[PDB]
Protein backbone atom coordinates (compact mmCIF):
# COMPACT_ATOMS: atom_id res chain seq x y z
CA UNK A 1 0.00 0.00 0.00
CA UNK A 2 2.99 2.33 0.47
CA UNK A 3 4.16 1.87 -3.14
CA UNK A 4 0.89 3.59 -4.13
CA UNK A 5 1.84 7.06 -2.83
CA UNK A 6 5.44 6.50 -4.00
CA UNK A 7 4.21 6.59 -7.63
CA UNK A 8 4.93 9.78 -9.69
CA UNK A 9 8.69 9.11 -10.00
CA UNK A 10 7.72 5.45 -10.51
CA UNK A 11 6.96 6.04 -14.21
CA UNK A 12 9.86 8.51 -14.50
CA UNK A 13 12.20 5.50 -14.55
CA UNK A 14 9.98 4.08 -17.30
CA UNK A 15 10.08 7.38 -19.22
CA UNK A 16 13.89 7.27 -19.31
CA UNK A 17 13.77 3.72 -20.71
CA UNK A 18 11.51 4.83 -23.59
CA UNK A 19 13.03 8.33 -23.88
CA UNK A 20 16.62 7.02 -24.19
CA UNK A 21 15.48 4.47 -26.79
CA UNK A 22 13.41 6.99 -28.79
CA UNK A 23 16.65 9.03 -28.85
CA UNK A 24 18.75 6.12 -30.19
CA UNK A 25 16.23 5.59 -33.02
CA UNK A 26 16.63 8.94 -34.82
CA UNK A 27 14.16 11.60 -36.01
CA UNK A 28 12.45 9.69 -38.84
CA UNK A 29 11.77 5.97 -38.32
CA UNK A 30 9.49 6.38 -35.27
CA UNK A 31 8.72 3.21 -33.26
CA UNK A 32 5.25 2.01 -32.21
CA UNK A 33 4.44 1.29 -28.53
CA UNK A 34 4.39 -2.38 -29.56
CA UNK A 35 8.06 -2.00 -30.56
CA UNK A 36 8.76 0.04 -27.40
CA UNK A 37 7.89 -2.95 -25.19
CA UNK A 38 10.22 -5.08 -27.35
CA UNK A 39 13.28 -2.80 -27.60
CA UNK A 40 12.94 -2.37 -23.83
CA UNK A 41 10.86 -5.27 -22.45
CA UNK A 42 8.18 -3.28 -20.59
CA UNK A 43 4.61 -4.41 -21.32
CA UNK A 44 2.66 -2.23 -23.80
CA UNK A 45 0.26 -1.17 -21.00
CA UNK A 46 3.28 0.50 -19.34
CA UNK A 47 4.66 1.71 -22.67
CA UNK A 48 1.46 3.51 -23.74
CA UNK A 49 1.19 5.07 -20.27
CA UNK A 50 4.77 6.37 -20.46
CA UNK A 51 4.47 7.08 -24.21
CA UNK A 52 1.56 9.44 -23.48
CA UNK A 53 3.40 11.02 -20.52
CA UNK A 54 6.21 11.86 -22.96
CA UNK A 55 3.90 13.04 -25.76
CA UNK A 56 2.09 15.16 -23.15
CA UNK A 57 5.46 16.45 -21.87
CA UNK A 58 6.43 17.92 -25.25
CA UNK A 59 9.45 15.64 -25.87
CA UNK A 60 7.86 12.84 -27.94
CA UNK A 61 6.39 13.09 -31.45
CA UNK A 62 3.63 10.54 -32.17
CA UNK A 63 3.01 9.71 -35.84
CA UNK A 64 -0.61 9.14 -36.96
CA UNK A 65 -1.08 5.62 -38.36
CA UNK A 66 -1.95 2.09 -37.19
CA UNK A 67 -0.29 1.52 -34.96
CA UNK A 68 0.96 5.08 -34.43
CA UNK A 69 4.75 5.46 -34.17
CA UNK A 70 6.63 7.52 -31.55
CA UNK A 71 9.84 9.51 -32.12
CA UNK A 72 11.69 12.20 -30.11
CA UNK A 73 10.25 15.63 -31.00
CA UNK A 74 13.17 17.64 -32.43
CA UNK A 75 12.34 20.99 -30.78
CA UNK A 76 15.31 23.15 -31.87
Amino acid sequence: LSSHFQELSIYQDQEQRILKFLEELGEGKATTAHDLSGKLGTPKKEINRVLYSLAKKGKLQKEAGTPPLWKIAVSD
